[PDB]
Protein backbone atom coordinates (compact mmCIF):
# COMPACT_ATOMS: atom_id res chain seq x y z
CA UNK A 1 0.00 0.00 0.00
CA UNK A 2 1.23 3.58 -0.68
CA UNK A 3 0.15 7.25 -0.18
CA UNK A 4 -0.78 8.06 -3.79
CA UNK A 5 -4.49 9.06 -3.99
CA UNK A 6 -7.02 9.66 -6.79
CA UNK A 7 -5.05 7.90 -9.58
CA UNK A 8 -6.66 5.95 -12.43
CA UNK A 9 -5.00 2.54 -12.93
CA UNK A 10 -3.89 2.03 -16.55
CA UNK A 11 -1.94 -1.22 -16.14
CA UNK A 12 -0.51 -3.51 -13.48
CA UNK A 13 2.17 -0.88 -12.72
CA UNK A 14 1.20 2.47 -14.31
CA UNK A 15 -1.21 4.97 -12.74
CA UNK A 16 -2.24 8.45 -13.94
CA UNK A 17 -3.82 11.58 -12.44
CA UNK A 18 -4.56 15.14 -13.50
CA UNK A 19 -2.25 16.95 -11.06
CA UNK A 20 0.32 19.72 -10.57
CA UNK A 21 3.48 17.64 -9.98
CA UNK A 22 4.89 20.15 -7.45
CA UNK A 23 1.62 20.05 -5.47
CA UNK A 24 1.57 16.25 -5.64
CA UNK A 25 5.21 15.97 -4.53
CA UNK A 26 4.58 18.43 -1.66
CA UNK A 27 1.63 16.29 -0.45
CA UNK A 28 3.07 12.76 -0.91
CA UNK A 29 6.83 13.36 -0.28
CA UNK A 30 7.55 10.41 -2.54
CA UNK A 31 10.87 8.56 -2.35
CA UNK A 32 11.48 9.64 -5.99
CA UNK A 33 10.12 12.55 -8.06
CA UNK A 34 11.22 12.60 -11.69
CA UNK A 35 12.31 15.86 -13.29
CA UNK A 36 11.97 16.54 -17.03
CA UNK A 37 15.66 17.46 -17.14
CA UNK A 38 17.97 18.62 -19.95
CA UNK A 39 21.70 17.82 -20.49
CA UNK A 40 22.98 20.94 -18.65
CA UNK A 41 20.42 20.62 -15.76
CA UNK A 42 19.13 24.20 -16.42
CA UNK A 43 15.68 24.15 -14.72
CA UNK A 44 14.26 27.28 -16.40
CA UNK A 45 10.95 26.14 -17.92
CA UNK A 46 8.41 23.30 -18.08
CA UNK A 47 8.58 20.68 -15.32
CA UNK A 48 12.20 21.57 -14.43
CA UNK A 49 11.34 25.25 -13.95
CA UNK A 50 8.32 24.53 -11.74
CA UNK A 51 10.12 21.93 -9.57
CA UNK A 52 13.15 24.17 -9.21
CA UNK A 53 11.01 27.22 -8.28
CA UNK A 54 9.31 25.12 -5.58
CA UNK A 55 12.80 24.39 -4.08
CA UNK A 56 13.58 28.16 -3.96
CA UNK A 57 16.37 27.51 -6.56
CA UNK A 58 18.17 24.95 -4.33
CA UNK A 59 17.69 22.34 -7.08
CA UNK A 60 19.52 24.64 -9.54
CA UNK A 61 22.37 25.33 -7.09
CA UNK A 62 22.88 21.59 -6.52
CA UNK A 63 22.61 20.91 -10.26
CA UNK A 64 25.21 23.53 -11.16
CA UNK A 65 27.70 21.84 -8.80
CA UNK A 66 26.82 18.42 -10.34
CA UNK A 67 27.53 19.69 -13.87
CA UNK A 68 30.73 21.49 -12.85
CA UNK A 69 32.02 18.14 -11.49
CA UNK A 70 30.58 15.62 -13.98
CA UNK A 71 29.75 17.47 -17.19
CA UNK A 72 26.45 17.18 -19.05
CA UNK A 73 24.12 14.20 -19.00
CA UNK A 74 23.37 12.18 -22.16
CA UNK A 75 20.02 12.48 -23.93
CA UNK A 76 18.22 9.37 -22.61
CA UNK A 77 20.28 9.46 -19.40
CA UNK A 78 19.68 10.46 -15.81
CA UNK A 79 21.21 11.30 -12.46
CA UNK A 80 19.92 11.03 -8.91
CA UNK A 81 20.12 14.23 -6.82
CA UNK A 82 18.34 15.52 -3.75
CA UNK A 83 14.57 15.89 -3.73
CA UNK A 84 14.93 18.93 -1.46
CA UNK A 85 11.54 19.82 0.07
CA UNK A 86 9.63 17.79 -2.55
CA UNK A 87 10.83 14.18 -2.24
CA UNK A 88 13.70 12.13 -0.83
CA UNK A 89 15.39 12.05 -4.23
CA UNK A 90 14.94 13.67 -7.62
CA UNK A 91 15.66 11.51 -10.65
CA UNK A 92 16.63 13.99 -13.36
CA UNK A 93 15.80 12.23 -16.66
CA UNK A 94 16.61 13.67 -20.10
CA UNK A 95 14.03 12.79 -22.70
CA UNK A 96 14.70 13.86 -26.29
CA UNK A 97 13.63 17.41 -27.10
CA UNK A 98 11.91 17.40 -30.52
CA UNK A 99 12.31 21.26 -30.61
CA UNK A 100 16.17 20.52 -30.71
CA UNK A 101 15.78 17.71 -33.36
CA UNK A 102 16.69 14.78 -30.97
CA UNK A 103 15.85 11.16 -31.93
CA UNK A 104 12.46 10.16 -30.44
CA UNK A 105 13.76 6.50 -30.20
CA UNK A 106 15.78 7.87 -27.24
CA UNK A 107 12.47 8.16 -25.35
CA UNK A 108 12.54 4.43 -24.54
CA UNK A 109 16.12 4.76 -23.19
CA UNK A 110 14.93 7.72 -21.04
CA UNK A 111 12.08 5.69 -19.53
CA UNK A 112 14.41 2.74 -18.81
CA UNK A 113 15.95 4.88 -16.02
CA UNK A 114 12.68 4.55 -14.11
CA UNK A 115 13.28 0.78 -13.74
CA UNK A 116 16.08 1.51 -11.22
CA UNK A 117 13.46 2.77 -8.71
CA UNK A 118 10.64 0.70 -7.23
CA UNK A 119 8.12 3.59 -7.03
CA UNK A 120 8.21 7.04 -8.73
CA UNK A 121 6.10 10.17 -9.18
CA UNK A 122 6.77 11.38 -12.73
CA UNK A 123 5.66 13.54 -15.65
CA UNK A 124 5.34 12.19 -19.16
CA UNK A 125 8.84 12.38 -20.64
CA UNK A 126 9.41 14.56 -23.68
CA UNK A 127 5.88 16.06 -23.36
CA UNK A 128 5.12 19.77 -22.96
CA UNK A 129 7.90 22.07 -24.16
CA UNK A 130 10.02 19.02 -25.19
CA UNK A 131 7.69 18.74 -28.19
CA UNK A 132 6.79 15.03 -28.33
CA UNK A 133 3.26 13.63 -28.64
CA UNK A 134 2.14 12.87 -25.04
CA UNK A 135 0.01 9.94 -26.30
CA UNK A 136 3.20 8.40 -27.67
CA UNK A 137 5.07 9.17 -24.45
CA UNK A 138 2.41 7.35 -22.40
CA UNK A 139 2.59 4.31 -24.72
CA UNK A 140 6.41 4.15 -24.39
CA UNK A 141 6.07 4.52 -20.62
CA UNK A 142 3.63 1.61 -20.33
CA UNK A 143 5.71 -0.56 -22.65
CA UNK A 144 9.08 0.25 -20.95
CA UNK A 145 8.61 0.92 -17.22
CA UNK A 146 8.10 -2.19 -15.10
CA UNK A 147 8.32 -0.48 -11.69
CA UNK A 148 5.39 1.37 -10.19
CA UNK A 149 4.96 4.79 -11.76
CA UNK A 150 2.44 7.46 -10.78
CA UNK A 151 2.10 9.92 -13.66
CA UNK A 152 0.99 13.46 -13.03
CA UNK A 153 -0.41 15.29 -16.14
CA UNK A 154 -0.75 19.08 -15.83
CA UNK A 155 -3.45 19.76 -18.44
CA UNK A 156 -6.95 18.51 -17.63
CA UNK A 157 -7.78 18.51 -21.32
CA UNK A 158 -4.69 16.39 -22.10
CA UNK A 159 -5.34 14.08 -19.12
CA UNK A 160 -8.84 13.29 -20.46
CA UNK A 161 -7.48 12.69 -23.96
CA UNK A 162 -4.71 10.35 -22.62
CA UNK A 163 -7.25 8.25 -20.70
CA UNK A 164 -9.90 8.19 -23.46
CA UNK A 165 -7.36 7.12 -26.13
CA UNK A 166 -5.43 4.57 -24.01
CA UNK A 167 -5.31 1.10 -25.49
O1 LIG B 1 2.31 17.33 -17.33
C1 LIG B 1 3.26 17.76 -18.04
O2 LIG B 1 3.69 17.04 -18.96
C2 LIG B 1 3.80 19.16 -17.80
C3 LIG B 1 4.48 19.82 -18.80
N1 LIG B 1 4.93 21.06 -18.63
C4 LIG B 1 4.72 21.70 -17.50
C5 LIG B 1 4.03 21.11 -16.44
C6 LIG B 1 3.80 21.89 -15.12
C7 LIG B 1 3.39 23.24 -15.16
C8 LIG B 1 3.14 23.94 -14.00
C9 LIG B 1 3.29 23.31 -12.80
C10 LIG B 1 3.68 21.98 -12.74
C11 LIG B 1 3.90 21.26 -13.91
C12 LIG B 1 3.57 19.80 -16.59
Amino acid sequence: VNSFSGYLKLTDNVYIKNADIVEEAKKVKPTVVVNAANVYLKHGGGVAGALNKATNNAMQVESDDYIATNGPLKVGGSCVLSGHNLAKHCLHVVGPNVNKGEDIQLLKSAYENFNQHEVLLAPLLSAGIFGADPIHSLRVCVDTVRTNVYLAVFDKNLYDKLVSSFL
